[PDB]
């Protein structure tokens, strides 16, 4: 038993990290077969960066301006084209580390694992989810510019989330692996702000079903409720609407644990109005919501990958 | 900015992890050079574990009793010898991706990494800390034997536990490389317990001064104390003592933020007369007590490894 924020094992990714230079900028990139993505606004400087023109910028540039670093290796850039917010250099060399792999674009609510580097060289390893106004509460200094988040099926390694840039509230924001936002944000230096995040009810309902499955029982009730009912106790407090899609993927975890969906609904219900009163859930003392109803049933039966 | 509890990246552990199977047990060990390592209690069955002579037991088997996977490879067992509570078992093959390595054994209050395995593949990887009873709060299921936890400096890894058992409050033991335990838990099935736990006091400080370092400032106050008198009111909260080794441990720390180490102590002492009332500390509703004044100062730094 136990339970903790556990992230995917991160070797596959390490193996496709390399640094990328051109004139006073640094940042990371992800060598995957004979291709290395990047964030395009390397080619910026400290003054481009107020309002640039990629394209006219691009344009001013040859292969050898491109500085690639793997290890003490250097690789050289033999083209460049730009998709939306990403640099694509072709490079003369084949990674041979390259794993099975596929790029996605994923919805808000779900997690994944970020493997934060500075100059090609792996940090450290944790999990973040993507809140409903589309940013991420992540861990990110000078340089980090490139990091990647993944998830892992098997052997194959889902990349969802490439690093761009840092907002005024000290939460973060970036792109697919193909360039595109994840929210209303452009990368350019001027006033942009997050708008007002919301708990993701799904993930929370998750977590308690996680407790008990633990040994935490304390929070149930012989209550119940209805859907509309639930849900107009959780607009009050700012809570994300739950649909009958979400009930159904709670199924697993209902049969599992003899607690129908909406019997759980009455007891958050009551932790809302009431408080948790000095006690807490799975060492905590506030209502958690980064695990998926898929983070809990891997991790309380014991899936692993290869 | 942000600060996350961040495990260190798990590949060099990867790549030494294999399956170790003898009669109708199985679990993990882990290969460096041409040794695996692995828990002694492997050559015990459901009625052997109740009350075993390990001596008496191993005097019985041969070699090819053992069976070594790794990935579907087979390595065979030419030698083995038990030393304390671990089995070192010689195969004829060194492993081509034995990193640099040590074993050391830690002090309570250190922080480590755990990789999460089953059948010698990987899982997941999360933060763990040695608690002063010597426990961990872990995450582990049947078959997660042979796991183990680890830091990494630069290019060297260096492993510190090996997971042995689950206690009946929930919480985990086991030993060093060396086969030692940490506590006074031995591999048998009887009776044991943990011994009432304590809060990591030098630990909760650094983790105010990283929510200083990220904006956080709520919680100070204009007040002071002597170490003495924080120490009086710490033993009636179940904290641990403070030394003056620990004060000078956060050395580097007040002088990057400006606040004296016994002043962040009196503004512990407020929060712990006097709760939080309602507001949190880098995300959390509790003082925290697994970062180490370390951990505080790599995150916030930007420290990789190679
Ligand atoms: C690339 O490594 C950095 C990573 C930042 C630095 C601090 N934490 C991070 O995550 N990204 C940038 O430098 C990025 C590029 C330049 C300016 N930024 C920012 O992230 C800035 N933020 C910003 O302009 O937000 C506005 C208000 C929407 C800032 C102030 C943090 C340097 C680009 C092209 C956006
Ligand atoms: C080896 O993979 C398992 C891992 C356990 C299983 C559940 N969670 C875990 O961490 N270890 C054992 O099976 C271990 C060996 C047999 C009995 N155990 C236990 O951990 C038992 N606990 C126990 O006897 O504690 C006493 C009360 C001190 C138990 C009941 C969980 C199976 C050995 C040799 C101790």
């Amino acid at each position: 038993s136990g339970f903790r924020k556990m992230a995917f094992p991160s070797g596959k990714v390490e193996g496709c990290m390399v640094q990328v230079t051109c004139g006073t900028t640094t940042l990371n990139g992800l060598w995957l077969d004979d291709v290395v993505y990047c964030p395009r606004h390397v080619i910026c400087t400290s003054e481009d960066m107020l309002n640039p023109n990629y394209e006219d910028l691009l344009i001013r540039k040859s292969n050898h301006n491109f500085l690639v670093q793997a290890g003490n290796v250097q690789l050289r850039v033999i083209g460049h084209s730009m998709q939306n917010c990403v640099l694509k250099l072709k490079v003369d060399t084949a990674n041979p580390k390259t794993p099975k792999y596929k790029f996605v674009r994923i919805q808000p609510g779900q997690t994944f694992s970020v493997l934060a580097c500075y100059n090609g060289s792996p940090s450290g390893v944790y999990q973040c989810a993507m809140r409903p106004n589309f940013t991420i509460k992540g861990s990110f200094l000078n340089g980090s510019c490139g990091s990647v988040g993944f998830n892992i099926d098997y052997d194959c390694v889902s990349f969802c989330y490439m690093h761009h840039m840092e907002l005024p509230t000290g939460v973060h924001a970036g792109t697919d692996l193909e360039g595109n936002f994840y929210g209303p944000f452009v990368d350019r230096q001027t006033a942009q702000a997050a708008g007002t995040d919301t708990t993701i009810t799904v993930n929370v309902l998750a977590w308690l079903y996680a407790a008990v499955i633990n040994g935490d029982r304390w929070f149930l009730n012989r209550f119940t409720t209805t859907l509309n009912d639930f849900n107009l106790v959780a607009m009050k407090y700012n809570y994300e609407p739950l649909t009958q899609d979400h009930v159904d993927i709670l199924g697993p975890l209902s049969a599992q644990t003899g607690i129908a969906v909406l019997d759980m609904c009455a007891s958050l219900k009551e932790l809302l109005q009431n408080g948790m009163n000095g006690r807490t859930i799975l060492g905590s003392a506030l209502l958690e919501d980064e695990f998926t109803p898929f983070d809990v049933v891997r991790q309380c039966s014991g899936v692993t990958f290869q």
